[PDB]
């Protein structure tokens, strides 16, 4: 995951 928002959303 990326983004610090978990899976998907912001990469
Ligand atoms: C968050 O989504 C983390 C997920 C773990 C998987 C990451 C992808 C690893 C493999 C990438 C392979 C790239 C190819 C060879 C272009
Ligand atoms: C490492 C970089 C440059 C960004 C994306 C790499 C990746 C593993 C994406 C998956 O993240 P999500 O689950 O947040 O979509
Ligand atoms: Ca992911
Ligand atoms: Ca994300």
């Amino acid at each position: 995951d990326a983004x610090d928002d978990g899976d998907g959303a912001i990469p």
